[PDB]
């Protein structure tokens, strides 16, 4: 029956897989010849032979064009490589919180994502290809050197190129592979039991059930704009907790699709209809939260709400709350809620990894960022959907609108005033002039001192460095991360870099009850131009103004 042929492939040299994987357009996936081909054995290859037979992989993806010819493509090459057994969703598809669920519940070796996150899909759109490892989460950057050691010198790969998987039937595929002796196993799963089934246990189904239908329910909008979320959106929110079925927007996952990105929801609640709204991503990791009107949680607040009222979720009753956690350039809001209880708070620099670490050493509970990102140690990845279920969660023990539960917030804790700051495709090398002096000038001895006025208004600065941060799992060190201006007020302006992007983050903590409930850009506005004074920006890049403000 079904052959096993080895095929010489010409290696390519660009296929580094980094944090989020491997994107590169599609007309790249299918121009250049055995691209995908390689990069998934390369995969493949750090799988040591001996333990293959016995492994099982999760595959899946967001649904956008070529994703199911490259899944295809995967069980051909997991099959023919000895891989043992592959789990994949209905017709492909898995969000990325459901594929780390799924991973973790069977203790399979890892799994194959098919997404490009926010990028655009379609014939003349991204495609990208990630790898998580055996507790959900992505592959680390050792693992990643490997495969893009693997790729560079690849030259040769194995594949079964008879072999064909019906994605849309439940239920296990059994493939007779020549001159083998266990067949290649194949189970195509519900894209949303699993998961469904995890969130059932995170949180009071029963109460949210009754939240939203009947009398007064809550009136809500979530809008999976095209991704993947959408099937998680009608079967667990609609279907069985009971939303009426027009709560549920674009949640057919298409082939070909910030706060301007959602406009449409904005718009939508601006109305005054509905009570909650809310967004998300390609692939299910980020959530944007909305109120009554259109109001707006930032992502940076929405942890620390979340944070505050974590006990009227069950999982937090009863794991308790092993620690709080957010990126160096997310907001304080968080550090004024873990700053009343016992619980520690720790500062990150972006990416994953580092939360990851932490939950695994039994150190994180809840962790979030500005980049409209929430997540929990209920897995290995971020994840919009829970945290929409969260908040629900808090509603309904509450009994506030969202707008009036921000307010009692900041009248507790304060306000931390947040709004980032992108320029794109700005110059590399007047940006780096930009960061090098600025860094220069933040390092000199009588900076941590001086003062800046508003006026009225004056920071006086209380540190100022390039963040660092020694990873307290793997030990690694991570250097010029960030620089950050520190106010004594606990106020602080970070820039960072990624042509070019520059990202200046600011956050002005406001207690004052006369000063909470102010327009954040009128609010912000003197430690902006404090920004923009000291970093010498408009002079470095020729920019008056940022790309996007956030
Ligand atoms: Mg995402």
């Amino acid at each position: 029956m079904v052959k096993i042929v080895t095929v010489k492939t010409q290696a390519y040299q660009d296929q580094k897989p980094g944090t989020s994987g491997l994107r590169k357009r599609v007309k790249v996936f299918q121009s250049s010849a055995n691209y995908a081909e390689n990069f998934i054995q390369s995969i493949i290859s750090t799988v040591e032979p001996a333990q293959r037979q016995e492994a099982t992989l999760v595959v899946g993806g967001d649904g956008r064009f070529y994703m199911k010819e490259a899944i295809q493509l995967i069980a051909r090459i997991a099959a023919a490589n000895g891989i043992g057994r592959l789990v994949i969703g209905q017709n492909g598809i898995l969000s990325t919180p459901a594929v780390s669920c799924i991973i973790r519940k069977i203790k399979a070796i890892g799994g194959i994502i098919l997404t490009a996150s926010h990028n655009p899909r379609g014939p003349n759109g991204d495609f990208g290809i990630k790898f998580n490892i055996s507790n959900g989460g992505p592959a680390p950057e050792a693992i990643t050197d490997k495969i893009f050691q693997i790729s560079k010198t690849i030259e040769e790969y194995a594949v079964c190129p008879d072999l064909k998987v019906d994605l849309g039937v439940l239920g296990k595929q059994q493939f007779d592979l020549e001159n083998k002796f266990k067949p290649f196993t194949v189970e195509i799963v519900d894209s949303v039991e699993a998961y469904a089934t995890m969130l059932r246990s995170i949180f009071d189904f029963s109460a949210l059930k009754e939240l939203l239908s009947g009398p007064n329910r809550l009136k809500i909008r979530i809008d999976a704009m095209h991704g993947v979320v959408g099937p998680y959106v009608k079967k667990i929110l609609c279907e069985e907790l009971g939303a009426p079925a027009n709560s549920a927007v674009n949640c057919v996952p298409l082939e070909d699709f910030n706060l301007t990105y959602a406009a449409d929801l904005v718009e939508t609640m601006k109305s005054g209809e509905h009570d909650f709204g809310a967004a998300f991503d390609g692939d299910g990791d980020r959530n944007m939260i909305l109120g009554k009107h259109g109001f707006f949680v930032n992502p940076s607040d929405s942890v620390a709400v979340i944070a505050a009222n974590i006990f009227s979720i069950p999982y937090f009753q009863q794991t308790g709350v092993r620690g709080f956690a957010r990126s160096m350039p997310t907001s304080g809001a968080l550090d004024r809620v873990a700053s009343a209880t016992k619980i520690a708070l720790y500062e990150t620099p972006t990416g994953w990894k580092f939360f990851g670490n932490l939950m695994d050493a039994s150190k994180l509970s809840l962790c979030g960022e500005e980049s409209f990102g929430t997540g929990s140690d209920h897995i290995r990845e971020k994840d919009g959907l829970w945290a929409v279920l969260a908040w629900l969660s808090i509603l309904a023990t509450r009994k506030q609108s969202v707008e009036d539960i921000l307010k009692d917030h900041w009248q507790k804790y304060g306000r931390n005033f947040f709004t980032r700051y992108d320029y794109e495709e700005v110059e590399a090398e007047g940006a780096n002039k930009m960061m090098k002096d600025l860094e220069a000038l933040m390092f000199d001895r009588s900076f941590v001192g001086k003062q800046f006025s508003a006026n009225d208004k004056v920071y006086t600065v209380e540190k100022a460095d390039n963040f660092e941060y020694s990873d307290p799992v793997d030990g690694s060190i991570s250097r010029n991360q960030g620089l950050r201006l520190i106010f004594t007020d606990g106020s602080r302006i970070v820039f960072r870099l990624s042509g070019a992007t520059i990202r200046l983050y600011i956050d002005s903590y406001e207690k004052d009850v006369a000063k909470i409930n102010q327009d954040p850009q009128v609010m912000l506005a003197p430690l902006i131009s404090i920004a923009l004074k000291v970093s010498q920006l408009q002079e470095r890049t020729g920019r008056t103004a940022p790309t996007v403000i956030t």
